[PDB]
């Protein structure tokens, strides 16, 4: 393995990324010229918030990744004050800022990136590991506009936002591959419809919606869409599509909705024009 890397190594430049407990920067590595977000984070307030269990829990499965959907962790190294993750750097920045540009998307667009989300899941799912905290702010686009997901402090290894938050947590504190697939459902809806379906004036309203599933579904929104996005949004986590009790990522991707997707080779195919 090649040698630490050190600050010095890098020239830094923009900031690609802000948190109350670290910060993303982009970084070109001067011996190489190749680009990295390299997270920033201060040991003191880590220690002093404690956050040292979401830090490693990043750092452990972010490492662990080995597919084309992911942001990946190279390299770590420190000086006195900082913790330093050299990450991938997706050059189109977060899924949430093309839903806010064009609105909304059409259905060659929407079942496209569903499917990449869909096969991405398959694969971390296929490792034991849950996200616990998916969103369009957390799914990254690079420089080809195919996906690269990120921010795993939160993930869960088998031995969130409000508005994504699945039932089960606000129930029983409790969650597993299946609230992955509820955030799946949000994010469908708010690819078609342009919004999440759980809004509300405050944090609190929303959970209480998510309780109720008081959601509707404007009258534009895709049909075969509007039925997998039901067969995600379910109160009873162990009833929702992709889950181990409905036998998996089989019956999802068969779903009429994803009728005409090849499902085998997505990070080579050419993404629609958004
Ligand atoms: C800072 C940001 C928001 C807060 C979040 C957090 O603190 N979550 C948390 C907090 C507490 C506990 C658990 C989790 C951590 N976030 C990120 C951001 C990025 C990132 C951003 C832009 C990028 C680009 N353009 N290329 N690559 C990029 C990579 N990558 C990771 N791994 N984490």
């Amino acid at each position: 393995q090649p040698r630490k890397k050190r600050p010095e190594d890098f020239k830094f430049g923009k900031i690609l990324g802000e948190g109350s407990f670290s910060t993303v920067v982009l970084a070109r590595e001067l011996a190489t010229s190749r680009e990295y977000a390299i997270k920033i984070l201060e040991k003191r307030h880590i220690i002093k918030e404690n956050k040292v269990p979401y830090v490693t829990r990043e750092r452990d499965v972010m490492s662990r990744l080995d597919h084309p959907f992911f942001v990946k962790l190279y390299f770590t190294f420190q000086d006195d004050e900082k913790l330093y993750f050299g990450l991938s750097y997706a050059k189109n920045g977060e899924l949430l800022k093309y839903i806010r540009k064009i609105g909304s998307f059409d259905e060659t667009c929407t079942r496209f990136y569903t499917a990449e989300i869909v096969s991405a899941l398959e694969y971390l799912h296929g490792k034991g590991i849950i996200h616990r905290d998916l969103k369009p702010e957390n799914i990254l686009l690079n420089e080809d506009m195919h996906i690269q997901i990120t921010d795993f402090g939160t993930a869960k290894v088998l031995s969130g936002t409000a508005q994504y938050v699945s039932p089960e947590l606000l129930t029983e504190k409790s969650a597993c591959k299946s609230s992955d697939l509820w955030a799946l459902g949000c994010i469908i809806y708010q690819l078609v419809a342009g919004l999440p379906p759980f809004r509300a004036g405050n944090e609190y309203l929303i959970f209480q919606k998510i309780i109720k599933l008081e959601y509707d579904f404007p009258e534009k929104f895709f049909p075969k869409a509007r039925d997998l996005v039901e067969k995600l949004l379910v109160l009873d986590a162990t009833k929702r599509l992709g889950c181990e009790e409905m036998e998996g990522y089989g019956p999802l991707k068969a779903h009429p909705f994803f009728e005409s997707v090849t499902w085998e080779n997505l990070h080579q195919q050419t993404p629609p024009k958004l």
